[PDB]
């Protein structure tokens, strides 16, 4: 069935659709499967399955329904581009508070359209949210300002937060775990749970939370500096997430504002993210995206990009989200991913297809992680342009030859080097912990700074 | 770094790992990216990033950690096959009730390993859950038996539940919506909300719920038969899901056991599914999988298959899940997908790589939906072998030329034809609503039953 | 929840899993927390299931939380010693619905990875159907053990 006359209107102007403020706009890279309809026919069926229709005519359709159809307004077949306009009335709203839900956005814009038999593939690269819909999202309640304030840093451009992940990923019992925390905190600021750490039989949650709280008090007494921890509170059960969060805040007591809550938002879903955002709005919500690579990888021609994932996370209310190392670490990622960081931190920014005004919605911190170490950091910051962020180096800190404290100091020193505009090899001559990161990761040192041993 | 000596043990026997009952097993189709390590080296790093390690050595590792490492125990590079054994102690458990969480299973087995820079792709095709871990999952609390009991059908092999989806997908205001419900219920059993229908500004939730309750009462009075509705209660906010569910049960009153709750489990996540399973265990939980195609499509070489998604949904507690049309409808799917239906309904079944014993865990109904209609149903049932399920046909019912009631009756008659072993064209001579489905979908009739017009 | 869920925990077939060997901790009242837990451990070296005697709860000489913790320790030690799963049925009966919840929630959290080895005992005849329903609806994944103390006042054939 050809539904192009109903679901396609290529005479609509994007600038008028934006100015109108009545439509969500999505841009997709799509390819029709061979043997079905042409590009516009396939894009029109895609619009129908993403708004008001199905694959056949139904006699219950009225003119009111036709008015809320999603419309294909722009195509570019040689570049596989399809842009659709979604009337904002289509999106579901809470009965309890009239607010928006990202689950409805996902259901319509990247839901059943991902299982179409006549489409080879379709992936969302950008979306535009107008003011009338944007303002109905939670947005972040806590930001990096609240971490800077706890550290005694300026709340405007407070700078780089030196972090790590406790490694091994799993296996440390409660006291060995808190001993590694204490060691890192002698030189660093922030520690996060590795994403799966929680209530394993060999490291029960309550025993680890108590041991970590004791290690925070001892490290603050020893250094005279505030320390931060991001606990994993992810669970299927909403009530388990509440039980974990409430226990941590009570246990940390006068250090309760030093606590961030980590949620595995991609695998547990938006429902888990919203549970922590709404139950604990005064605690920094750390969005961990484990599993995202199944769709965001450039190897995938389906689902949505990491740029789209990150933009949605700001609307959901993440205080920070992992944006990757932009090609400087161990994971998939490119230098151009710096545009993701600007979209989640600025009040106005450009996406690959759509500019976005955030109307004062709070920023989401880019959390940098994945095979980072002291040696790889100057190149990373040169590409991004600032260090007003959190960087967590698990292997980079606990793989440092002189220990966790020296590991932490090598990361502190690497950002000082970049901030001072110094040559890393020349800088290392007067900074031992940074110099010893060359001997800890010699394969990286040989690649990045060829004659480092002679100097 | 080569981690194959630690994370690979190809001398482990799969039959001994199963007999031991101490490991979750996962089977993946993986391809290393060119220029990094070979197959076993890449599989070992993949196991490290999915359990206890990272991409470099860390000095916090102890022998206790090494004992809980995930291990590559079987490879077949010619078929791109990788099998990993996960010690069950790795998986997170609830502090409140000691039960398992699928978010932890997902985080470890298909989490960060999907963003590996040295892997071209990796997709999970099957998993094995031993008794010690299986018994910690919720499993389904309500089944098709409970629906059959409300319908006055036998609770053992009660038969085919004639279903539809209200179409248009969005656009009907509350009374037109309830009028389409009433019309369908004059000849059918079950109606579900189309996945995005909820609380749109043009069809407020409470007005729609009240209008549908009135239509249920009127259809039951007119026909003398029980009628069922599956309402979408999906939301980001846990408290919105509760508010929707509580309002529906109170409104339906003496018809409250005729209500199923629909959750968009793939986009809202396991957290939303668990909210409905634990808050409303006496209401049939309908798992809608909109968006799954981004990873489950055979065009994707990442994430996991629809077989894996369905198997996880039974552990999560879905009373039913959409299993697709197995190549007989409009979506991607194949005849071999009948094995998904057997895995979720039987007490013992074979997956593509692992045999699974369910230890009396309740079955999950296969919900059949996606471009189905009366004409396509006999072929669908011939491939599956039974009709003890719910089939929903939106376009197939509301696209019937004589209306929703005739649409419903054509679906009822199509399964009666299959059950009687009759020839569909000969059967249509004595069954008008079924015969009129040929005239409603003539392109389908021409392909499936060539000289139908002459007879 | 049914006997299937107890058979599954014991490693028995879920269909016709057979006899569950049980006892009641005696004295009916009087054992302090550690003597109570010592009798649990001793029985579990040869048996499967233990239930609270119907009035045992939070007596001043055997506070509930101390007894629950001592029994959880005895369950862990008996399971380690025998290599077999052990079951306990705790009395959570109370006039106050919120007391029943407080008892049940504390037990599941304390037993942790052994939380599916727990049954909840309710004195359904004296506390009434309201107490039975509190346990059934609040803890549907825990075996609900209905104790009928007092029933004999009407059920006895001596009663007409
Ligand atoms: O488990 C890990 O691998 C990490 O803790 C990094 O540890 P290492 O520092 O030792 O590499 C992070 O979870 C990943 O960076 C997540 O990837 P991403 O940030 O892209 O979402
Ligand atoms: O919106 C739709 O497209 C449907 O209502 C089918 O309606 P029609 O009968 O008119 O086609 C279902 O949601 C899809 O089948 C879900 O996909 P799946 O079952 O594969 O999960
Ligand atoms: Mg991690
Ligand atoms: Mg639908
Ligand atoms: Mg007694």
């Amino acid at each position: 069935m050809d539904q192009s006359n109903r679901y396609a209107n290529l005479n609509l102007k994007e600038s008028e659709l934006i100015a109108g403020g009545r439509h969500v706009l999505c841009a997709y890279i799509m390819k029709p499967k061979a043997g079905f309809g042409n590009f516009i026919q396939t894009a029109a069926h895609f619009a129908a399955e993403s708004s008001t229709g199905t694959n056949v005519e139904v006699f219950t359709t009225d003119d009111f329904t036709r008015g809320v159809d999603a419309l294909v307004y722009e195509v570019d077949e040689a570049n596989s581009l399809m842009k659709i306009a979604y009337p904002i009335e289509l999106f579901d709203r809470n009965v309890i508070d009239g607010r928006a839900m990202i689950a409805s956005f996902l259901t319509l814009t990247i839901g059943n359209n991902q299982g179409m038999g006549d489409v080879e593939y379709a992936k969302m690269y950008d979306f535009y949210v107008p003011p009338a819909y944007l303002k109905l999202f939670d947005g972040p309640s806590t930001t990096i300002k609240d971490l800077w304030r706890v550290l005694g840093r300026p709340v405007i451009n407070g700078g780089f937060i030196v972090g790590t992940i406790i490694k091994p990923k799993l296996g440390l019992r409660p006291q060995p775990f808190a001993n590694a925390c204490y060691d890192f905190w002698l030189g660093g600021d922030f520690i996060k749970n590795d994403e799966p750490q929680g209530n394993q039989v060999f490291a029960p949650f309550k025993d680890t939370v108590r041991a970590v709280a004791d290690a925070m008090r001892r490290a603050q007494d020893k250094t005279g500096e505030a320390k931060l921890f991001s606990f994993n509170i992810t669970a299927d059960d909403h009530y388990e997430m509440l039980a974990r969060g409430e226990f941590i805040l009570e246990t940390f007591a006068d250090n309760a504002d030093h606590i961030a809550f980590l949620v595995d938002g991609y695998v547990a879903g938006p429902a888990a993210v919203t549970t922590a955002r709404r139950a604990f709005p005064k605690q920094y919500l750390h969005y961990h995206r484990a599993g995202h690579g199944a769709v965001t990888s450039p190897q995938s021609k389906r689902g949505y990009t990491a740029f789209v994932l990150s933009k949605m996370a700001r609307l959901q209310g993440a205080s920070g989200i992992h944006t990757g190392t932009m090609g400087f670490g161990k994971a998939e990622g490119e230098a151009a991913d710096r545009a993701i960081a600007y979209m989640i931190t600025e009040d106005a920014a450009d996406g690959p297809y759509f500019h976005q005004e955030w109307l004062g919605m709070n920023p989401t911190t880019p959390i940098i992680s994945g095979g980072m170490n002291a040696l790889r950091m100057p190149g990373f910051f040169d590409n991004l342009g600032h260090s007003n962020l959190i960087m967590t180096a698990g292997g980079g800190a606990f793989g440092h030859v002189d220990g966790g404290a020296a590991g932490a100091k090598s990361l502190r020193q690497a950002e000082q080097c970049w901030k001072q505009g110094a040559d890393p090899v020349e800088f290392a001559k007067d900074h031992r912990e940074f110099a010893r990161a060359f001997e800890s990761f010699p394969q990286d040192a040989d690649k990045l700074y060829p004659n480092w041993r002679a100097k």
